[PDB]
């Protein structure tokens, strides 16, 4: 399921054998307000912030935007055809 980030998560998580009814900052340098979707947030590893999530839209385009980039690339080094 990898990491679950612009994703709800009102529910409490399980985090450091602590319980959180709300958005907690806890485990970050940064202060962060960060929520976990699962009950238990040590095994699954599913987390995600309590924002807008400005910065996960960014990551994913970005994700897809390199994922293009590298089919075109190899499109482009696998055959000398003009049309390719």
């Amino acid at each position: 399921e990898g990491t679950a980030h612009g994703e709800p998560c009102h529910f409490p998580f399980l985090f450091l054998d602590k319980e959180y009814d709300e958005c907690t900052s806890d485990g970050r340098e940064d202060g962060r307000l960060w929520c976990a979707t699962t009950y238990d947030y040590k095994t699954d590893e599913k987390w995600g912030f309590c924002e807008t999530e400005e910065d996960a839209a960014k990551r994913r385009q970005m994700q897809e935007a390199e994922m293009i980039y590298q089919a075109g690339m190899k499109i482009l080094n696998g055959s000398n055809r003009k049309s390719q």
